């Protein structure tokens, strides 16, 4: 009952921005914003998305996002009634927050329960008036859907964050204020992560008219640093970022050196007038507290609203505080001239640009800068230089100013992260890319993007870090192969309920020339085979030669089949374990029980391979009489009654398959007699030996004598289902350890494969681990229709690695977690700064079939 | 041009709440709230202040403030257009912030330019809908009057604060979130003070209907901890507090041990459901981080909204985190049951109660607690106990919770300040209480309250700390006497322009019996007189005996007159300097020039007293033939010519009055001839001497010889206006130092009093410093009508201390800064916790003649 106090201690490490996502004017994702910025494309347009271009005399051009009517409600657990009475800003913010979380290499399960704080910045409350004009019952939910305090809380509620959730309104400087609050809470020890963000959507034209009444808005776009500047143009943003401790971040766009806030105070020019002195003091304080040399700043994202009275003061402060002592012009810019003014969200906009400038290593151009402002001496003195075209920002510090209406200035500094990517052993060999999404089209787009970056392993690691989300959240599970000779792609909708995984190990009959030869490409497979060969070498067996240069004649012998089959099974088990597949159940045929024991942990590699070798040695050394085994088409009881003398039913494979075996003469006459009555008695070439019959009475004991001194008794887990000891005898001691007695019993007693398969559920994923899918038909007939059956290898296939990857992709698509990157050396985190952005794919991979209510112009008039 | 960086370093000291003010339901000030709380008076009433009791089916009872239509716009520099388009919440918050600043012993000039941050908490935005329904031009000012971000910024703009100004919206718990932010900014070194506050007004009945739609509201009042509780009732608050560093605070209600915040995270009971586990974890974290023994809490201000699902969870957390190990029941309570639910401002309400509980040393009772809730176990096991009646809280820690909707919780701990008051040497003697206000009625109420606390000196010091505000801000200046035998009270409206203060020192003739006997009550006056007497003792003069036991026969001689008048002048100058009155100009009559020299700093106490003693000795040592002086009502040009040889004109008193001085025979004859013609030859006693004439040739030289070895030449400041050397010789060297030459010249040459008085402005406040008010008529006739004339003493008055205090009160009322408390030992800060609150006086002393626009119900329907 007592609760352990949380350790709240100061943090002295670095704070890194890991994820970024958002909706920007004429941009549905960060990638579109980057493309528009780097192509000198104006994101402010003239249309009637919100209202007619000129309604009530408002300015025609505006910065508007593509759509504000879509929201994946069922993903966030919001019923239709709540979603309808939900601000579009909050819905877009939730989607953007999830996209940013995914971008930083995190996932729903990883971010749940963490000490993360939300610091949303929102001020637009026009939705209240729109929805309250004709208020009726069932609109009560608005309290939890429209209130500005619920914007962060909802984010904390869905992601299960347990940190300070707050909504800020400082106007224009609000986003950097939220960043400062997040930094303050991070450095005191309250939280380890922050979800700093902000939103701003335009709904009310009368708000634009009221803004124009104060001369805030101009005629043309935001001509920042231009002599013709006379105002700004309203814009829309729904962006958010994720902050973390640099020692635990999996991706670091940059590092937050420090942020600071202040107020201009009292001035004789009015409350709505920037104070250059206060801004200069703020910048001096921030640059002196952190000992940052102001001459090292390479780029400066200014608060270039384009106003005549605003730009000169910002420029004067910059020159007096930052350009003092600089030996080269300081590159200044502002994103307002590109996508307009974001209002309360403006602070986030610049941050986004900074991340872009700190990810692509290029400074986006500034638009509408034709003639320098004569009131700006710096532009003529060489101290300042507006970036009118792409510039190669190599590295350093970037400073952002977000001065706000009313007089609350804010400054922040970011340090670049220089970890340029280096080659990986992978990125030139086939790889398995597994992911999940909400829609089939989104998953296909994600796979296309992954193929576009098939040569990047850091991107694959970032995708995999969030590729194990439960089917309940992301139902469309898919798998593909990058750098594949043959195109492969599987996508399927997986039910919320989780199915059971049942490893199935095959016995004899799966041998062939070239087994596992392709799989030698994988390092883990080759290492496992080499270890097995080294273990078996002291016994005069060269596994490497048999597996690589072995021929059909060699495989005809008794030992090489057992040795190679066991080695391949062990290698496949090692591969699966390295990937991280946990078998909920284990079953095996004859000679497959050793593999089941090895996988279950009751046996070891050396003990398993020695058990197989001892089985082969006992079979060969003993002069077991000319024997015969045959797969009759009789039922278990019917075969147990037709069995003549010197003939006993060995393997109950399927409900219509028996492996009746005995002496060669007795087996021959019984075969002809069964074919006389008429049944499909095919001969199973068992190296002319009758296993699991009375003829095994001598070898089995020998095997025991061979294995009594090697196999250390160990308990058998409930996962492993014995196929040699009847259920009625499971409770007895003999069925508790896989010692030499167990091996002798399974080599002697009949194989109850059907009985073991009966224990499998009706919708379990059974993975057939063997050199070839020998038991595919038997397992399919046994389990049923609702059970998925896969084979990790195909007989005489031209490329078994592709078959292995395809089977594993199918298994993942059916809803079994795995780590495809476990077959290669782990990627060192944080990843290189060259890794692409994962936010876009999630942004365009949403389920947006339904359309929700949006405020209408007619609701603002009355 | 370079700016000195501010030193931003961590703060490890204590944070203290200094000021508190606010408007609460059925309470216009903190005093009314305290009285109602301690008298078990329900603050929620039924009436049509906002809307009809039942309009739209909303609950009839509600918590509403007295008025929201009042605002002193001219005080805050807000024009009528801006004030009209200004939220009533913002106006009330500004007034409350000023009242809280005054309460903490601070003033406008003291708080200007400080590194203070504003952390306003506001969520209500219904005013926008009301004002935009019929929007027309001239309403653009709503950006700077209605936007939430302007709530703190305005406070920062008016008071000239240069710290982070922010507006928080965290639903309920917003006030505690702002307190946490203020603590974060205080401990990191950005700011030294904080203006944490919040407001919440109700305008829209449809909002109440919306809240009822979710079952938030109940039927009756908030029955916290009652089995019949089914909801809460909305309330209104506009309260704010001031925080400071404990080492600079002049008043400390309590100390902020620590505050913390967290979120309930994800739960299966819905987003709008309290999480007991999260609250318990928050309590454990806060009580473990600060090492505070949870068993030391005496009172617990709970978030007792009265809801069935809220109170049990909060109480469970409280008795699982705080009551564990307690040996006595923990006294729990909530202010919601008294004045309803404040919503966004709810937190501040609790803080207010805490301050009251931490000021009056009594816990206010909890209303409507009749039957304990069966679901709350702690009320039956003795762990908890709801305070149903006033309880004597002696001291310790008080914890406050502000759990809000969504799940964002907040906890804070306050430590009591135990500095019980001790007696002062004052509080039983008459004192001068000077103050300023916006209205005459407010100033009268302030004086009444001060008289009510006439026995408290800490309250007087707190009032004094803000009693020197410039007339431009507070025009009504007033002065009264506490512990006065005779009632005195002066109040006057002082123009914004500051007048010039001119000390005037009178000469001979002001002698009488008892001069300064009453003024001996003051310590400074007595010490000054004792110092002068000790200095003069080596020369065989007992100043003490003459001043106290002296008789008319004493003043019949020459030496005692000079000695006593000069000693009184020095004592009065010392008193004025101690009170902190800086004379902008100095002038004096004959024998008063020594006083002007002493007050100007060119002369010292010893040098002045010895100059006077030498003046008297030069006439009582060398033989001077008998002569006389008269007061002929001739002009200077008339008298100077009318007088025969020997008779001359001595002092130019005013535009028509001239002293004439000569030999006893020449005089008598010329005076008689004058008397023949219409002229008032009113003879004056001079001990048969004729000062400032040719007869004074011999003494003056002697005086020089006496003073050449004592008076060290020192420069004469421009403030001192010489009355012996005409303007034509002021630039000459002789008029540069008040050495023996100056004394001889002034004792010899004529006194140009009229010429010196001409230099005084037309509206200067002239203070006549002398044992008696002689030159009142002459000075009044000299300057004119627009100048203020005051005399510090009155001849043969029965109580000269009262006359002196009344003179100082008039001088202050006419606009001269002073420190009446400088006559007594300085009060040690912070003051004792028993000092009353100064916020109520300012709250009830506003200028509320005008009525401004308020949202109307009809504007919310359309």
């Amino acid at each position: 009952p007592p609760k352990t106090p949380n350790v709240v201690e100061p943090y002295k490490g670095e704070v890194a921005i890991c994820g970024l996502s958002g909706r920007y004017p004429e941009s549905a994702n960060v990638g579109e914003l980057e493309y528009n910025l780097f192509n000198k494309i104006d994101m402010v347009t003239i249309d009637n998305r919100r209202w007619e271009p000129g309604y009530l005399g408002t300015p025609e051009r505006m910065g508007k996002v593509k759509t504000i009517t879509d929201f994946d409600a069922e993903f966030f657990g919001v019923h239709t009634k709540g979603a309808q009475t939900m601000d579009p800003m909050l819905r877009n913010l939730l989607e953007v927050v999830y996209e940013a979380i995914v971008d930083a290499g995190e996932s729903l399960e990883s971010m749940k329960g963490t000490r993360t704080g939300v610091y949303i910045g929102v001020s637009n409350n026009e939705v209240d008036t729109a929805y309250m004009k004709n208020w009726t019952d069932d609109d009560a939910y608005m309290v939890q859907g429209c209130h500005h305090s619920m914007y962060p809380n909802w984010i904390s509620f869905f992601f299960d964050f347990s940190g300070p959730s707050t909504a800020y309104n400082t106007a224009c400087s609000t986003s950097l204020v939220c960043l400062d609050a997040a930094e303050r809470h991070l450095r005191m020890g309250v939280i380890d992560n922050a979800i700093v963000g902000g939103s701003n959507f335009i709904y009310r034209p009368a708000t634009t008219k009221l803004f124009m009444g104060m001369n805030f808005l101009g005629s043309s776009t935001c001509k920042a640093f231009d002599e013709s500047g006379d105002g700004f143009v309203r814009g829309e943003v729904a962006s958010a970022i994720l902050l973390k401790k640099a020692d635990t971040a999996k991706r670091v766009y940059c590092t937050l050196v420090g942020s600071m806030l202040n107020n201009d105070g009292n001035q004789t020019n009015g409350i709505l007038y920037p104070n250059s002195e206060a801004q200069e003091q703020l910048m001096t304080d921030i640059y002196s507290t952190h000992k940052i040399d102001a001459n090292e700043v390479k780029y400066f994202e200014c608060h270039g609203t384009g106003t005549q009275a605003g730009d000169p003061n910002e420029t004067r402060a910059i020159c007096n505080a930052v350009c003092k002592g600089k030996k080269d012009p300081l590159l200044i810019g502002s994103i307002k001239s590109n996508l307009g003014h974001g209002e309360t969200a403006s602070g986030i906009n610049g941050i986004s640009k900074v991340i872009i400038t700190m990810h692509s290593r290029q400074i986006p151009p500034n638009l509408h800068f034709k003639n320098p402002n004569p009131k700006i001496p710096g532009l003529f003195d060489g101290r300042l230089k507006v970036v009118t075209e792409t510039t190669p920002f190599d590295g350093g510090l970037i400073a952002i100013n977000s001065f706000g209406m009313g007089g609350t200035n804010a400054h922040a500094i970011f340090r670049s992260f220089d970890k340029r990517a280096e080659p990986h052993p992978a990125s030139d060999k086939p790889r398995l890319f597994t992911y999940c999404a909400r829609t089939e089209e989104g998953l296909q787009k994600i796979f296309e993007e992954a193929h576009k970056h098939a040569s990047n392993v850091e991107f694959h690691a970032l995708c995999q870090e969030s590729a194990n989300t439960k089917p309940k959240s992301l139902p469309y599970r898919g798998a593909t192969i990058l750098n594949a000779e043959g195109e492969y792609t599987e996508i399927q909708k997986c039910p919320s309920k989780a199915r059971e995984v049942w490893f199935v190990y095959s016995g004899m009959g799966s041998q062939w020339v070239g087994m596992g030869r392709s799989l030698m490409a994988l390092d883990v497979f080759r290492q496992s085979i080499e270890e097995t060969a080294a273990i078996l070498s002291p016994f005069g067996v060269d596994l490497m030669s048999l597996l690589m240069d072995g021929t059909e004649d060699k495989l005809k012998e008794i030992m090489p089949p057992f040795i190679c089959i066991n080695a391949i099974q062990l290698a496949l088990t090692d591969l699966l374990n390295s990937m991280g597949i946990v078998p909920d159940g284990l079953v095996g045929h004859s000679l497959g029980e050793v593999g089941c024991a090895y996988a279950d942990g009751c046996l070891t590699r050396r003990e398993a391979i020695l058990s197989a070798f001892w089985r082969a040695k006992a079979v060969i050394d003993c002069e077991v009489k000319p024997g015969k085994m045959a797969a009759v088409e009789l039922t278990w009881e019917e075969a147990k009654r037709l069995c003549p003398p010197g003939v006993v039913a060995a393997c109950h494979n399927s409900q219509d398959s028996v492996t009746i075996s005995g002496g060669a003469q007795e087996m021959t006459k019984f075969m002809a007699e069964l074919s006389a009555q008429g049944v499909t008695v095919k001969e199973v070439n068992s190296n002319n030996i009758s296993y699991h019959s009375s003829f095994m009475t001598e070898p089995a004991a020998y095997l025991k004598k061979g294995l009594e001194k090697e196999i250390v008794p160990k308990p058998r887990s409930k996962k492993w289902i014995s196929t040699s000891i009847p259920e009625e005898r499971w409770g007895n001691p003999e069925a508790q350890t896989a010692d030499a007695s167990y091996q002798a019993n399974n080599l002697l007693s009949s194989v109850l494969f059907y009985e073991g398969l009966q224990k499998i559920p009706s919708n379990a994923i059974a993975i057939e681990i063997a050199p070839a899918g020998l038991l595919q038909s038997v397992i399919k007939k046994s389990l049923g229709q609702d059970c998925t059956i896969v084979a990790l290898q195909k007989r005489k296939s031209p490329n078994n690695l592709e078959v292995f990857f395809s089977a594993l992709g199918k298994c993942y698509s059916h809803g079994v977690p795995m780590n495809p990157l476990g077959l290669y050396p782990a990627v060192q985190f944080p990843v290189s700064i060259d890794t692409p952005m994962l936010s876009s794919m999630v942004s365009e991979a949403w389920d947006h079939s339904a359309k929700w209510r949006v405020p209408l112009v007619e609701e603002f008039e009355y």
